[PDB]
């Protein structure tokens, strides 16, 4: 009866150029469940008109978002989402978004409380700053905004567990 929905939406970068398109991939109770890209969705009369446009918008974000990371344009980096909803056992939740730099952990919010939490080395403060500054001022993202993260996630869950 504890369900998980985890949403994982990788963009790379080379020499600085972002590249095109996206790589994301979804879990559903700890089991892989679909890998998605600009072209399509193919899970691991088949339809994920849904998921191909949400996932497409958001991949379009966050590829906006590594273009503003003044770090460097020497090689690969990559920039990675993780997206998690949770439903307890006693009908409780838990709900967190995660950024990835280069596979280092460097910025999390928790969307049950909205609290940010900063890593600790200065140059991955750097990059949480950067982020935070380009998520607050050029997406203009609100507390609605998070508020609305969870619950898609939540809806999207119930959703998936609700068919099979
Ligand atoms: C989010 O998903 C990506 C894939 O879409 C995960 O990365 C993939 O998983 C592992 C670990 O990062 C990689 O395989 C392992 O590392 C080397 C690659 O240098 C590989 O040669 C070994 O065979 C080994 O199994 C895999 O290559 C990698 N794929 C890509 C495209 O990066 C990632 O771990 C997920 N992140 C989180 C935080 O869940």
């Amino acid at each position: 009866e504890p369900h998980s929905l985890r949403y994982n939406l990788t963009v790379l970068s080379w020499d600085g150029s972002v590249q095109s398109g996206f790589l994301t991939e979804v879990h559903l109770d700890g089991q892989p469940f679909l890998r998605c890209d600009r072209q399509k969705c193919r899970a691991k009369n088949k339809t994920w008109d849904r998921e191909t446009r949400d996932l497409t918008g958001w991949g379009k974000d966050l590829r906006m978002t590594l273009a503003h990371i003044k770090d460097q344009k020497e090689g690969l980096h990559s920039l990675q989402e993780i997206r998690v909803c949770e439903i307890h056992e006693d009908n409780s939740t838990r709900s967190s978004q995660h950024f990835y730099y280069d596979g280092e952990l460097f910025l999390s919010q928790n969307l049950e409380t909205l609290e940010w939490t900063m890593p600790q080395s200065s140059r991955a403060q750097t990059l949480a700053m950067n982020v935070r500054n380009f998520l607050k001022e050029d997406a203009m993202e609100t507390d609605t905004h998070y508020h609305a993260m969870r619950a898609d996630c939540l809806s999207e869950l119930r959703r998936y567990l609700k068919s099979g």
